[PDB]
């Protein structure tokens, strides 16, 4: 298991534009296209992202290319953020993946707002961090995924993603 396999499980793979859990146009492996309700706007974003006039459909290779860029972007968002970088640096590689996962789903600014959870993670108070992370819109709106991510912070193992 690794961050790519983890997010591929949490995000799925769909080759045509679809709406994500928040109702936003998305494609591939959780590649958010736009928060606009305009499908035409989402299609324009897709063409710009892929570099060709699509029909709203991409190939698996193209989905994986966006996915690699998006994982990279999540890590760079962490490393450039003054609140997220110290927490990331303090974590083992398994829990680093859990933090990347959160930033992939919610963005750098959103995760950086989890001030008290971040402090508990940096303190390595894993059960307390788990309780605090669940008191969130994130947990309430995507509880199964949030439970997998929180369990990964709790244990530092991949048990929530095996079988
Ligand atoms: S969270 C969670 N997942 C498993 C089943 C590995 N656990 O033992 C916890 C920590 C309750
Ligand atoms: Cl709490
Ligand atoms: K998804």
């Amino acid at each position: 298991m690794n961050i790519f396999e983890m997010l591929r499980i949490d995000e799925g793979l769909r080759l045509k534009i679809y709406k994500d859990t928040e109702g936003y146009y998305t494609i591939g492996i959780g590649h958010l296209l736009t928060k606009s309700p305009s499908l035409n706007a989402a299609k324009s974003e897709l063409d710009k992202a892929i570099g060709r006039n699509t029909n709203g459909v991409i190939t698996k290779d193209e989905a994986e290319k966006l996915f690699n860029q998006d994982v990279d972007a999540a890590v760079r968002g962490i490393l450039r953020n003054a609140k997220l970088k110290p927490v990331y640096d303090s974590l083992d590689a398994v829990r680093r993946a859990a933090l990347i996962n959160m930033v992939f789903q919610m963005g750098e600014t959103g995760v950086a707002g989890f001030t008290n959870s971040l402090r508990m993670l940096q303190q390595k108070r894993w059960d307390e961090a788990a309780v605090n992370l669940a008191k969130s819109r994130w947990y309430n709106q995507t509880p199964n995924r949030a439970k997998r991510v929180i369990c990964t912070f709790r244990t530092g193992t991949w048990d929530a993603y095996k079988n």
